[PDB]
């Protein structure tokens, strides 16, 4: 139903000829179809020719032209390939059909995918190739993809094919049915400022590490995360007040900073909102939470208001993590805190000592507090003051000055008690405001400085127990209210050395005591290794497994699709590429490169080609999240294609993510290519036909043939009408003398008007001396209008009898 052959006829030098008539007959059934050279195009076209062998014959030629003595053989193959046997022809461009399949179906789970036209495959308004869309498929193990990624040679049906595979990293808890509920506590104190610490980039690196840890925790959709950012308070967007400054010896407060007036003893503002105080596993919420992670801290000194909020109130942060897990964690979940900090506490909530007259000794009081804690080693939250109607700043201990709570109220400078200078012009004002000014209005004076009450040890005059640093209460807080809960608590310190107010050994002991075991604190000195350390602690509670583990791609070529092996006809490294996104590659069959220069992701990958099965396999794939391999190779549509028909480039194309699981198979989507077969066009050069006509000279009476008559054939002159002359100047058909058969035979005669003259009768016949006998015309090489022109009474005649032209002579009668 798909064979085709076209015949053109030329003539006059080479102009195109109309009206020819052809026949195509099937040599096994005898069936016939006939076709006529069409009017405008000058072509005779046979369409829709079925497989088999044919004879093609010219039934009639155009008017004017000789018939053809030639019969052509026409074989149509099972695929519609039309050949005219042992004959030179032009093969002509054929138009592509407008039929396209619209979908493929994934065998594995039986779902449709769309199919679209490939750019660069357009040929005259139609397309030769189709890609799946999308060409990349999401799978539980990552993604896979297959497409034509380039057209190498459109006219020759040559394309480049690309397959990719990307993996997934899976974290599994020691108990699968127990997901994680995680709070991250993140220090945003001023010391985290990126330019501080010799440009250590603390904030940005701890922030980038936090974001990456969130990605790892939440890659399992069951796990939930929350984020607490802290410094002098929880950074949550709410309005907050801090106090600053020192005091004179009667306790009248004053800010000795040169950035502020002496009466600026408190600061109020909204903090930045760097917290996400809700455990969540919703993807949109997680996006929002990671955007709240700070990558800066306050860069300026104390001339900025926000600097006043950037000390280290560790207890309050630990409190917020315990609150979130207590209030929001699931019953059956592993509860975790990751705490990233760069300093020891410099603020804490006061232990609620009783100062009434008959109250027990401070040590007795404290021992009773320890006695209520679960492990007899800490203080319950209800035995601290953590709220006040006048505000937190009125009860909190410390302000960022030191880990110590000073046991001497005196501020020292240069080896001696320090005084605030009061110039003569401020003497009256500071004296009237109620400060203990020493000096006078002429010379000015000074105000001896003391640390304010809330920065000192308390109870300050105790003869028994006395709290002298912010670590002890924070640690007792932890032991009393966090340790009995069974949380995993990991602490990553950044450059911790005990500044301000203590040393590296106390700082280390303290950070260990607010982690769930001492190994669960690590101090990082290189800020580029914060993520590595968070990751290490992550890996004590999960095991990591890659989803593609000695995976295999199996990629059979489609029916009538040939893998390009180039001239050697052998599959070798010139015929494919295999690269991966760690920069590794197969090079001459060997895996090279990657950041460790060991072949990286491709270290164990092989590309094989089974020549019997026409199939590529890629073995040895090991891929986690963001690990991706690419295979490319070239194919060509086989010469035996069926015209217009789309061929899949591959058979069933599969990824087995794990050789360990032989029945887990994922399908790749499949491209298609086609071509339209050219048809044979025979051009026939036709010969103009020329006229012929024969007369028999005979006796009038008995119609016997006569020898010895002489005739001349005249032709009308092309210019003048009344004027017949010789045909050429050689001697052609001039004085032709008849033989015993009587025949006058004319052939190869051009078109036009002719007059046959009898020059002389034969011996024994009435004289006929140069007389016109017959007129006729040759038109389109045929004899027309054969008429007698014998003059009246001349004894010659013309007769037409039993299909023959006769010229008669009358014998001389008896004397
Ligand atoms: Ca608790
Ligand atoms: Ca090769
Ligand atoms: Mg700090």
């Amino acid at each position: 139903a798909i064979g085709k052959v076209v015949i053109k006829e030329t003539g006059e030098g080479g102009a195109l000829l109309g009206d020819a008539v052809f026949e195509l007959k099937n040599n096994t059934d005898g069936t016939t179809v006939s076709q006529r050279t069409e009017a405008q195009t000058g072509e005779a076209i046979f369409s829709n020719i079925k497989p088999g062998t044919y004879t093609l014959t010219e039934a009639q030629p155009p008017v004017g032209y000789k018939p053809s003595t030639k019969q052509w053989t026409v074989e149509v193959e099972k695929n519609g390939r039309t050949t005219v046997q042992g004959e030179q022809v032009e093969n002509r461009e054929e138009a592509l059909s407008d039929q396209y399949p619209q979908t493929g179906t994934y065998p594995d789970v039986q779902t449709p995918y769309q199919i679209i036209k490939v750019d660069g495959s357009e040929k005259n308004g139609q397309h030769k190739a189709l890609n799946p869309n999308p060409y990349e498929r999401v799978i539980p193990e990552g993604t896979l993809s297959k497409r034509i990624y380039q057209v190498n040679n459109l006219d020759d049906n040559q394309y480049g094919i690309e397959l990719t595979v990307s993996g997934k990293t899976v974290y599994e808890q020691k108990d699968k049915s127990v997901p994680l509920d995680v709070v991250i506590l993140l220090d945003n104190s001023n010391s985290m400022s990126n330019i501080r610490n010799k440009n250590a980039r603390r904030a940005e690196r701890a922030g980038e590490a936090t974001r990456s840890l969130i990605d790892k925790i939440t890659s399992d959709s069951e796990n939930r995360v929350a984020l607490v950012t802290y410094a002098s308070t929880i950074f949550d967007g709410t309005e907050f007040t801090v106090e600053k400054g020192v005091a004179d010896k009667n306790g009248k407060r004053l800010n000795d900073s040169l950035f502020w007036n002496y009466d600026q003893t408190s600061f109020t503002t909204n903090t930045k909102d760097y917290s996400y105080l809700k455990l969540t596993n919703d993807k949109n919420d997680i996006v929002e939470l990671k955007n709240k992670v700070p990558t800066e801290a306050e860069d300026h000194d104390g001339n900025r208001l926000m600097y006043q909020f950037g000390a280290t109130f560790t207890q309050k942060a630990l409190m917020k993590a315990d609150e979130i897990l207590t209030q929001q964690a699931r019953q059956n979940s592993q509860k975790v805190i990751f705490h990233i900090t760069d300093g020891v506490p410099t603020m804490s909530y006061p232990i609620n000592f009783n100062h009434a007259t008959f109250a027990p000794s401070y040590q007795n009081q404290l021992n009773a507090f320890f006695s209520k804690s679960p492990n007899k080693d800490g203080i319950l939250l209800s035995d601290f003051i953590t709220q006040a109607t006048s505000g937190e700043h009125t009860i909190v201990r410390g302000d960022g000055q030191s880990y110590q709570m000073f046991t001497d109220k005196t501020v020292y400078e240069k080896g001696a008690p320090a005084a605030f200078p009061v110039k003569p012009e401020k003497y009256s004002e500071m004296k009237a405001a109620g400060y203990a000014v020493i000096g006078d209005p002429i010379n000015g004076g000074y105000i001896w400085l003391n640390w304010r009450e809330s920065i000192l040890a308390y109870p300050f005059n105790s003869n028994t127990a006395k709290i002298t640093n912010h670590g002890d209460p924070t640690r007792w807080y932890y032991n009393g209210n966090i340790a009995p809960d069974g949380y995993d608590v990991f602490t990553v310190g950044i450059g911790i050395n005990g500044d301000p107010g203590t040393d590296e050994a106390t700082a280390t002991s303290f950070m260990q005591s607010i982690s769930s075991k001492p190994e669960n604190y690590t101090n990082v000195t290189d800020t580029t290794k914060i993520l590595e350390q968070l990751n290490r602690y992550f890996h004590t509670i999960v095991t990591e497994k890659k989803s593609i583990e000695n995976g295999t791609i199996t990629d059979p070529m489609g029916e009538l699709i040939d893998l390009q092996l180039g001239t050697d006809g052998r599959f070798d490294p010139a015929d494919y590429t295999l690269t991966a996104n760690d920069g590794s590659r197969l090079e001459n069959g060997q895996a090279v490169g990657g950041p460790q220069n060991d072949g990286g992701l491709l270290k164990n990958a092989k590309v094989l080609y089974d020549t019997t099965e026409k199939r590529i396999r890629v073995t040895g794939l090991y891929l986690g999240t963001d690990e991706k391999v690419t295979l490319t190779y070239n194919v060509r549509l086989n010469d035996e294609f069926v015209s217009n028909k789309f061929y899949d480039t591959n058979g069933r194309t599969t990824l087995h993510p794990k050789e360990v699981e032989q029945n887990t198979v994922r399908d790749f989507p499949i491209p298609k290519i086609r071509d339209v077969r050219k048809y044979p066009e025979i051009t026939i050069s036709k010969e103009k036909k020329l006229g012929d006509i024969e007369f028999i000279k005979v006796n009038k009476n008995d119609k016997k043939p006569l020898r010895g008559a002489v005739f001349s054939l005249q032709k009308q002159h092309p210019d003048y009408p009344d004027i017949y002359g010789a045909i050429d100047q050689n001697g052609t058909y001039q004085n032709v003398r008849t033989g015993e058969d009587g025949k006058l035979t004319f052939k190869n005669l051009s078109d036009g008007k002719y007059r046959l003259f009898e020059n002389s009768e034969p011996a024994g016949y009435k004289p006929v001396q140069n007389k016109p006998i017959v007129a006729f015309q040759i038109v389109n090489g045929e004899v027309r209008d054969v008429t007698s022109i014998v003059p009246q009474d001349i004894p010659a005649g013309y007769e037409f009898t039993n299909d023959k032209h006769y010229i008669t002579n009358e014998p001389i009668p008896p004397k």
